[PDB]
C-alpha cells in the first residue's frame, strides 16, 4: 500500500541542482538553533543557509558541512547539514537553501522561551512510513485545528528497508514526502527499529547508517555520546529521547547518560517531563506484546522516581492509553509482578499507528487488561495540548474521523505541580 | 589490596625489545588456528611468529600485524596480533615471537578433534583483577590436579579502570602477570562492565577500546560483526559468548547473531552447549542483584528451547549455583512470575569470584531461595570437567582449602543425551 514513486507526493522540486528533502529540527538545548538539512542531487553546492527574521531583514549567511553515503549499490547525493544559531526567541525566521543555482525558500519560527506556564502543543507521530495511510495521517495533523508547533516522531519513519536491498531511493521519496512539514517545522527525531537497517548479507553492518546521514540531531546539546539518545527543552516541556534498540546495560552510556539527565531536569523551569522511545514498556496487543519488558526492567523506576508526565512510543501499528501505573515491586521470588495503580507514574501512550506500509495491527490481548485505560487498531496522529504548568490536554485523532474530531482526549494532571488523579 | 607495581609477578622480561605480555587464544571456529598477541615496548618490531610442531620440526612463519593505541596521556607499546592457522588437532606446538631482537619461546596445544564423547577440561575464571587474591587463584588453577586445558573468562580483567584516568599501565601490568597461564593455553574472551571504560571526562568515549586492542577473538569464524559476542566450537563443547554490555533489542545484531547461531548448534557433533555473559540472569546475592532482569526477558527462552547445559557469569564478588529452573511464564497480568525446576533449563552458576580489587560480595539475600542450589562467597575459580556426551564434572576449589580441595562439586547431565535430574 506504498504510494508509487509517480506519486504527486514523491515529486521533485524543478531547477538545476534544486534542493530536495529540505527538513529541519531543534539545534541547541533550549530553542535558539536550527538544523537545517537537505540534499543537492545534480552537483555538490553551496551548504550555505540565508536567513533572516521577519522584522529585521538583515540577511545573515550560516554554512553548513556537506557530506554522501553509499549504501550498497545505492550513492546518495550530497547531503548538507547547516546549523543556524543565536536565533531570538519567538520569532518567524526566512531561510533560503541552494544559493549557487536554485534556490528556495521556508520559514520556521523559533518557540518561547523555556517557562513555568508557557504553553505549545506537540504533535505525535510515529511509525509514517510512506503507504497512502501515512498521507494521509500527515494531512490530517495538517489541519488540526489546535495546530501541532513541532512533532514528536517516536520511530520507523520510511520503511525503505522493507524494499531489496533497502533500496534507499525510499529514503529519497520519504524525505521528498515529508517535507511539506518538517520543511517549515522541527521534528524530533527517534530511532526506531526499521532504522537499524543490519544487512550482513549485503555487506552493511553498521547500525543506523542512512538514518543518521540523513537525520541529525542535537545530541552534543545534553551531554550525549551519541545522535540516538539526547533532550531538548523547548516552551515549558523538557523532552528525552531514548534509543530501544542502543544499550541500556548498566554502566552503558545511555544508561549513563539518562540517569545523570534525570537528575538535570528542573520542573520549576519545565513542568512538563516527556519521555520518547520506539518499542512500548506497557502494551496489551499481541504484535510485540512484551518487548519493552527489557528496557522496563532497566528504566521504569527512574521514570517513577522522577515523576514524569507521558511516555510515548510507536512500534505498535494502533493506539493504546494506560492508566498511571508502575509494576515495580517484583524481587523475583516475592510474586508482586503485577501492575497496580501509582500516581506518581506516568501515563504510557502508544502511537505507532501512523500509516507505516498501510497495515493496522488489531490483534489484541483478551480481555483488555487493568493497565490499559483504552485502545484501539486504527490509523491517526496525536496533539499533546500544553495549556499551564498544571494542564495539557492529549488527543486522538482518527484517521476515519473529520480532521477535528477527538477520536479519544484526556487531560493530563501534572505530576508535580498538580498531582490529582487524572486517571479513568 | 592490589600487588603492587614492583611485584615479581609484573616483572618485565629482560632483553632489548623483549616481547611482553604474550596471549593466546583460539583462532578460528574449531580448534585449529591461534591467535598470538603481544607487545613491545622499545620499538614496534616485527609481528612474525615462527612455529613448529614439536613431531615434524618444520619451523614456519606467520605474518601478524601491529598496532597502537592512545588512552588519555597514556600510549600503547606496539602490539601485535597474529594468527597462525591450519594447525594439526593434538599438537604440541612451539612458537617463538621477538624474532628481530629479543626472542621468547612458548608453546601450546591442539586441541582434539570436535567430537561427541571428546573429554576436555575447562578451567573458569571470572573477574580476576590483580590483586593478590587474584595471585592466589591463578595459582590454585595453575595447579588443580585435573588440569585445565583451556580457561573461560567470564569478564573484568584488570581494572585498570579503578586507577586515575584508567591508567593503561594497569592493562601493562596485568598482561604481563597473566602471561604465566595466557601464553600456553587459550583464555576465551568475555567482555565486562570494568572493560566498557566509558570516560567521557576525560574525553573516551569509545566502549571497550583498550581492551579491544589488547585482547582479540576470532569473532569473524561464527559470523558476528562484532568482537563482543561469538562462538567456538572445541574438543566436544559449543561456546556461545554474549556481551551484557552490548545491545540485545529485538533485532539488534546481537540479537540477531544468538539468535541464528543457536539454531546451528548441533548436539550430535558438540554435546555440550556452554554459554558466557557476565552479569548473571539468577542471582540471589544483594549486590547486582537483578540486573541479569533485562537479558533474561530476552534471552532465558532461548536458553531453556535449546536446552542449553550451563550458563557462567561473573560481576558477583562470590559463588553460587543453581537449581534447574526457567521462570519463562510470566505474562504480565497472570501472576506466574516465580522461578520452577524445569529440567531444560541451565544450571545457572556464578563465579565472579576469582579476586578483583580483593573484595568479596558477602551480602546475600536471607533466605537462600528455592532457585539457588548453592551460595559462598569466598574466593577461587572453578573447572568443568567433560567426561562423555553425558558426563560433565563441574568442580569449586576455595582458595581457603587446598589445591585439590573440592569446596563444591557436581555432575552435570547432559540436557540432550541424558536428561536425568542431576538437581539436588
Ligand atoms: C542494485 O542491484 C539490483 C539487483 O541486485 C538491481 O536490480 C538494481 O537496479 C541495482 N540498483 C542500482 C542503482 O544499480
Ligand atoms: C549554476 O551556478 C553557477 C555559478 O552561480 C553557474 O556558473 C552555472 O552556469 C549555473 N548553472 C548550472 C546549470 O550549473
Ligand atoms: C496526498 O495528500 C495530499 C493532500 O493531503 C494530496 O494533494 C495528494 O494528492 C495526496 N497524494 C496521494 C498519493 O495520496
Ligand atoms: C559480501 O556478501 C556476503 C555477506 O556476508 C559474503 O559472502 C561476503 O564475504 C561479503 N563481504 C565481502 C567483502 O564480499
Ligand atoms: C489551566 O488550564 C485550564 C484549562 O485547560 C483552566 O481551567 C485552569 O484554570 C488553568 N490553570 C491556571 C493556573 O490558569
Ligand atoms: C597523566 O596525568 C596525570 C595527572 O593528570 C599525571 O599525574 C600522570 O603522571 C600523567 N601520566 C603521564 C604518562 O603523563
Ligand atoms: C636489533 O636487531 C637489529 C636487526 O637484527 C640490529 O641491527 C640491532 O642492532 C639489534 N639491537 C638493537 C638494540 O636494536
Ligand atoms: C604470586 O604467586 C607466585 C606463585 O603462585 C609466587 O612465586 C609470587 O611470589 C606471588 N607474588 C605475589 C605478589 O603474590
Ligand atoms: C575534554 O574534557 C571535557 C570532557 O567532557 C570537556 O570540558 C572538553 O570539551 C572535552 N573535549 C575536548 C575536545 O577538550
Ligand atoms: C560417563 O562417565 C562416567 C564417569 O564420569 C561413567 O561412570 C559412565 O559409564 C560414562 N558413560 C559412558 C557412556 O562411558
Ligand atoms: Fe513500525
Ligand atoms: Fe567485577
Ligand atoms: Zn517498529
Ligand atoms: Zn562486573
Amino acid at each position: 500500500r506504498d504510494m508509487p514513486l509517480d506519486s504527486d507526493v514523491f515529486r521533485v522540486p524543478p531547477g538545476y541542482n534544486a534542493p530536495q528533502q529540505v527538513h529541519i529540527t531543534q539545534g541547541d538545548l533550549v530553542g535558539r538553533a536550527m538544523i537545517i538539512s537537505w540534499v543537492t542531487m545534480d552537483e555538490p553546492g553551496s551548504s550555505a543557509v540565508r536567513y533572516w527574521s521577519e522584522k529585521n531583514g538583515r540577511k545573515r549567511i550560516a554554512k553548513g558541512k556537506m557530506s554522501t553515503y553509499r549504501f550498497f549499490n545505492y550513492s546518495s547525493g550530497f547531503i548538507h547539514h547547516t546549523t543556524i544559531r543565536k536565533l531570538k526567541y519567538n520569532t518567524k525566521y526566512y531561510y533560503e537553501v541552494g544559493l549557487r543555482n536554485t534556490t528556495r525558500r521556508f520559514s520556521f519560527i523559533t518557540p518561547p522561551q523555556t517557562g513555568l506556564d508557557v504553553p505549545y502543543t506537540f504533535g505525535l507521530i510515529g511509525d509514517l512510513g510512506q503507504s497512502f495511510d501515512s498521507n494521509t495521517t500527515l494531512s490530517h495533523y495538517e489541519l488540526s485545528p489546535k495546530k501541532g508547533q513541532t512533532v514528536l516522531f517516536v520511530g520507523d519513519l520510511s520503511y525503505a528497508d522493507r524494499y531489496p536491498n533497502h533500496d534507499n531511493v525510499r529514503w529519497d521519496t520519504w524525505g521528498r514526502f515529508t517535507e511539506r512539514s518538517v520543511a517549515y517545522q522541527p521534528w524530533i527525531w527517534t530511532a526506531g527499529n526499521h532504522e537499524i537497517e543490519f544487512a550482513p548479507e549485503i555487506n552493511e553492518t553498521e547500525p543506523f547508517k542512512p538514518f543518521s546521514y540523513r537525520y541529525h540531531v542535537p545530541y552534543e546539546a545534553s551531554q550525549s555520546t551519541s545522535p540516538f539518545w539526547y533532550s531538548i527543552k523547548r516552551a515549558s516541556a523538557h523532552i528525552i529521547v531514548l534509543s530501544s534498540y542502543s544499550a541500556y546495560g548498566r554502566g552503558t552510556p545511555q544508561y549513563t547518560w539518562l540517569k545523570k539527565e534525570l537528575r538535570k531536569v528542573k520542573r520549576s523551569e519545565t513542568p512538563w517531563l516527556i519521555v520518547l522511545m520506539h518499542s512500548p514498556l506497557y502494551n496489551s496487543y499481541n504484535h510485540h506484546f512484551m518487548e519493552g519488558e527489557a528496557m522496563r526492567t532497566k528504566f521504569e523506576a527512574w521514570f517513577v522516581k522522577y515523576k514524569v508526565d507521558v511516555v510515548f512510543a510507536g512500534h505498535v501499528h494502533a493506539y493504546e492509553r494506560s492508566e498511571r501505573v508502575s509494576n515495580i515491586a517484583y524481587k523475583i521470588t516475592d510474586g508482586l509482578c503485577t501492575p497496580v495503580k501509582d500516581q506518581s507514574a506516568p501515563v504510557y501512550i502508544t502511537i505507532g499507528d501512523a500509516g507505516n506500509y498501510g497495515v493496522i495491527d488489531s490483534n489484541m490481548i483478551q480481555p483488555q487488561p487493568e493497565y490499559s485505560a483504552f485502545r484501539e487498531a486504527s490509523f491517526g496522529h496525536g496533539m499533546f495540548d500544553i495549556k499551564n504548568r498544571t494542564h495539557a490536554h492529549f488527543s486522538w485523532n482518527r484517521n476515519q474521523d473529520g480532521v477535528a474530531v477527538e477520536a479519544d482526549s484526556v487531560w493530563f494532571f501534572n505530576r508535580h505541580w498538580y498531582p490529582v488523579d487524572d486517571s479513568t
